[PDB]
């Protein structure tokens, strides 16, 4: 419970002990546990999951294999949590939605009821189909930026760290982000570990590399101000949620540590 939550506000800078956010564990939380409790239990299906990704993973990479059987969906922050960090009330709506890397929706959706046009960007095939049958339109990952219009709210929750080009990335944002009433928002695991994803436990080295440095998470937060003012955001709220993910044979759900912001251009 709390540890997933609690901060050591004093080890934070100046700027940002003032606008922390702190969440809690709500009611949406817990109906994304209980289900995932729920699911963990089925032996045979999980089995049979654990069969087929051993295979498939010889040239497939896992995200691939959690969008082509269903599994692996994941959690980042409840609607109410999602409304209280973006200051906003439930029935608060606007135009264009872009979630980046938004894998297979289930966290995209949380966010989805304040938008009348959703859009996402996916690297992998089968997390494509999962945006799709949720009639989201999938952009290309060199597409987004080259539309013609601009984006109300731009997505982009654990990503910087499995990207080959962050830093080209969140200066792509800010050119397609509106400017007057445009807002960011960003999650991250903390301590930062970047990696880019390929085929059966490969990984390769980003192209850029992020200046995020510490030995705790607080001070992981404070190395990320001026990775926000290179491309041009200041942080007006951030907090501190637990990554959730549904489980397997083993474990009932797992959880990472992440650091969600809300970003406005400057
Ligand atoms: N260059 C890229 N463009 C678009 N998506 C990418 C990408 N590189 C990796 N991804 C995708 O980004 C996802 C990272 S996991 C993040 C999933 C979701 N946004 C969440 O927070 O739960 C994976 O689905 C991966 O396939």
């Amino acid at each position: 419970n709390h540890q997933w939550y609690v901060c050591n506000r004093e080890k934070l800078c100046e700027s940002l002990q003032a606008v922390f956010v702190q969440s809690y564990l709500d009611q949406g939380t817990q109906i994304f546990l209980n289900n995932s409790i729920e699911k963990s239990g089925w032996l045979f299906i999980q089995l049979y999951h654990s069969f087929v990704s051993s295979v498939f993973s010889l040239f497939m990479s896992r995200t691939s294999i959690n969008g082509l059987l269903g599994r692996g969906s994941m959690f980042v922050f409840s609607p109410d949590q999602f409304q209280r960090l973006l200051k906003i009330n439930p029935d608060w709506k606007t135009h264009r939605l872009l979630d980046l890397g938004a894998g297979d929706g289930e966290v995209t959706k949380i966010m989805s009821p304040h938008f009348e046009e959703i859009y996402a960007t996916e690297l992998s095939e089968t997390m494509i189909w999962q945006l799709q049958k949720k009639k989201y339109r999938v952009l290309g990952i060199n597409e987004w930026q080259n539309t013609g219009f601009q984006y109300d709210v731009i997505s982009c929750l654990n990503l910087l760290d499995r990207c080959d080009q962050p830093l080209t990335l969140l200066k792509d944002i800010r050119s397609v982000l509106e400017p007057t009433r445009g807002r960011v928002i960003l999650a991250l695991v903390l301590p930062f570990h970047p990696y880019v994803e390929n085929v059966g436990g490969k990984w390769e080295k980003p192209s850029e590399i992020l200046e995020i440095k510490g030995q705790n998470w607080e001070e992981q937060v404070n190395s990320l101000p001026e990775v926000f003012r290179k491309a041009g955001f200041v942080i007006e709220a951030f907090t501190r949620l637990p990554y959730l993910c549904e489980g397997d044979m083993y474990n009932d759900y797992y959880v990472l540590d992440d650091a969600v912001f809300v970003l406005k251009p400057v």
